[PDB]
């Protein structure tokens, strides 16, 4: 298991423009094209990351790249960021696989927030932590994600991702 295979694992894949669970304009592997509702600004926003017509349609290989620069952006995103930065390079490498995820789904910003447990996680402090990120908007509205990052956070293993 690797961070990919994760992230495959928790965001689908779709190849058509597609209403995520916030109902914004997304395609791909979890890549989010706009928070606009206009489809158009959606379309535009897709031909530009593609670089061509796609008239909300791409391919496997086009997902997988726009997957691979999103990959890549959020590592980093918190390798720049100085709240956590040093959380994540005191993990071990199954736990940053958890702490990738997070930032991929919500943006370095909202992890940013999670202040507590960004502590109990410095500490080592598993179960304290999992249970602080529970304790989120995030875990209510989608909980049967968040329960295997936590999970992941929470034990240091792929068990969750079975
Ligand atoms: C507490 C939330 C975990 N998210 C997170 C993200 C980046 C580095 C370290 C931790
Ligand atoms: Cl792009
Ligand atoms: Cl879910």
């Amino acid at each position: 298991m690797n961070i990919f295979e994760m992230l495959r694992i928790d965001e689908g894949l779709r190849l058509k423009i597609y209403k995520d669970t916030e109902g914004y304009y997304t395609i791909g592997i979890g890549h989010l094209l706009t928070k606009s509702p206009s489809l158009n600004a959606a379309k535009s926003e897709l031909d530009k990351a593609i670089g061509r017509n796609c008239n909300g349609v791409i391919t496997k290989d086009e997902a997988e790249k726009l997957f691979n620069q999103d990959v890549d952006a959020a590592v980093r995103g918190i390798l720049r960021n100085a709240k956590l930065k040093p959380v994540y390079d005191s993990l071990d490498a199954v736990r940053r696989c958890a702490a990738i995820n997070q930032v991929f789904q919500m943006g370095e910003t909202g992890v940013a927030g999670f202040t507590n447990s960004l502590r109990m996680l410095q500490q080592k402090r598993w179960d304290e932590a999992a249970v602080n990120l529970a304790k989120s908007r995030w875990y209510n509205q989608t909980p049967n994600r968040a329960k295997r990052v936590i999970t992941t956070f929470r034990t240091g293993t792929w068990d969750a991702y079975k």
